[PDB]
């Protein structure tokens, strides 16, 4: 194909623009924020994803601000971002330059889902502790990413590496700056965001990776709701009524919904006989309707489910060696440093 020339700059660095070379574009999503395309990098021979939206000139895009910050294993990188402009007065697109990886949770779950069978639970603990580490990475720095779900999960099936993307939804949560309640896909939408809640915090991710490891459990995802408010009706039937305790901590800002009481069905009669204990105790700390009561993410990374992923003798099943799971940074660490103690085992010390 054609090539097409830019000068970009690079993600992390000073701004010291640089010609890049690419071709072979391949439109592979879209949304209300515009384009993703594939590419190949003339020079290197590299794929990538360019993620291309509509930029107001006068403005800062604040997708651009969060991945200029980010440097972590678990989070797809920034390669380059450069300008481009439409066919009209001031239409100018950002066009950010990110690594691209070749599947997705979302797509791996679903192969799993139509054969009738359940993902090994290795590949549930590498996963889940991938995501785990990357949320506790953005929340370090205040920031809450919004739309954590199955497809914005990466991976490469080879090296079992998973990378957090889109933060199109990501956003630096203050205290006492309202926020909006309507975020995150609808399925994965913690219940203080159904109640309309516009004081939350880093929590609601820590909701959304519940879900997403109850639906690599159970082969669908745990609350199928149809809309906004039957979404809280699915959550109840597993979790029962919330209490007006919990309710209340929720900080709703409107709870007229008039449910029926509904007891909770048992967690270890959630998931399928087989299901380890220590994956159902975890699910049962993510899935809390309190916000506050749930785990932090780097509490979820040393829950004893993970174990196995703390093993020396440890592989993935292709016989390769696991992804590096253990180089905690002080950075990731900074919300609770004695948990490197279990974090960090005694082989992958320095
Ligand atoms: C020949 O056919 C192959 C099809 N194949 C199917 C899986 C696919 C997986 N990879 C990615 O999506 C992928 N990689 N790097 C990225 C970097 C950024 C993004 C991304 C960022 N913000 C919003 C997005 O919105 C979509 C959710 C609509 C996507 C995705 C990515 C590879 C293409």
């Amino acid at each position: 194909s054609k090539v097409t020339t830019v000068v970009a700059t690079p993600g992390q660095g000073p701004d010291r623009p640089q010609e890049v070379s690419y071709t072979d574009t391949k439109v592979i999503g879209n949304g209300s924020f515009g384009v993703v395309y594939q590419a190949k990098l003339c020079d290197s021979g590299e794929l990538v994803a360019i993620k291309k939206v509509l930029q107001d000139k006068r403005f800062k895009n604040r997708e651009l601000q969060i991945m200029r910050k980010l440097d972590h294993c678990n989070i797809v990188r920034l390669r380059y971002f450069f300008y481009s402009s439409g066919e009209k007065k001031d239409e100018v697109y950002l066009n950010l330059v990110l690594d691209y990886v070749p599947e997705t949770v979302y797509r791996v779950a679903r192969h799993y889902s139509r054969a009738k069978q359940t993902l090994p639970v290795i590949y549930v603990k590498l996963y889940m502790y991938q995501l785990f580490r990357s949320l506790a990475y953005i929340h370090s720095f205040g920031i809450c990413h919004r739309d954590i779900k199955p497809q914005n999960l990466l991976l490469d099936p080879d090296t079992a590496v998973l990378k957090l993307c889109d933060f199109g939804s990501a956003k630096q949560l203050v205290r006492g700056e309202p926020n909006v309640s309507y975020i995150c896909s609808r399925y994965y939408r913690a219940p203080e965001l159904i109640f309309g809640a516009t004081d939350y915090t880093s929590s609601i991710d820590v909701w959304s990776a519940g879900c997403v490891l109850a639906e690599l459990l159970l082969g669908q995802p745990i609350f199928p709701g149809d809309s906004g408010v039957d979404q809280l009706v699915e959550i109840i039937k597993v979790l029962g009524t919330p209490t007006r305790e919990q309710i209340r901590e929720m900080n709703p800002n409107y709870t007229e919904f008039k449910f029926p009481q509904i007891k909770a069905h048992p967690w270890t009669k959630v998931f399928r006989p087989r299901t380890p204990p220590e994956a159902i105790a975890l699910c049962s700390r993510l899935l809390e309707y309190t916000p506050t009561a749930r785990l932090t993410p780097l509490e979820a990374c040393a829950h004893s489910f993970f174990d196995e992923l703390r093993d020396p003798n440890v592989k993935l099943p292709n016989g390769r060696d696991t992804p590096a799971l253990f180089n905690f940074t002080t950075q990731e660490l900074s919300s609770n440093p004695p948990l490197a103690t279990i974090l960090i085992p005694p082989h992958a010390r320095i």
